[PDB]
């Protein structure tokens, strides 16, 4: 047809919802059910979540493999790190964020 109807996508902000605490019930609990909860925004109505991503917010650059942590990223949910996951002697989260690529196809595409 005449229109270029791939998706148009942009990145969300990142979000930092959550701070971990200690203790083996804590953790940092970045999901789109407390982002949305906490005031902020996500994608807008016609957009969709399509792709996730995740890093320590005060250590940015690194893989957080690296860092003995073990936490998930997933594009349905965000990320969740638990402290009861992680090594010892003192098992404890580091601080995340995430953001998000909102896209939306155009009208009258397949
Ligand atoms: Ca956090
Ligand atoms: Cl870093």
């Amino acid at each position: 047809g005449g229109r270029d109807c791939h998706p148009r996508c942009t990145w969300t902000k990142w979000f930092d919802v959550d701070f971990p605490s200690p203790g083996p019930h804590g953790g940092d609990k970045e999901t789109y059910n407390n982002i949305i909860r906490s005031g902020e925004k996500i994608c807008r109505r016609p957009e969709e979540i399509t792709r996730l991503q995740c890093r320590a917010k005060s250590h940015p650059e690194v893989s957080i493999e690296h860092l003995g942590q073990v936490v998930q990223c997933s594009r349905e949910e965000g990320l969740v790190c638990r402290n009861q996951d992680q090594q010892g002697p003192f098992k404890m989260c580091l601080n995340y964020e995430v953001r998000v690529l909102c896209c939306e196809t155009p009208k009258g595409c397949p």
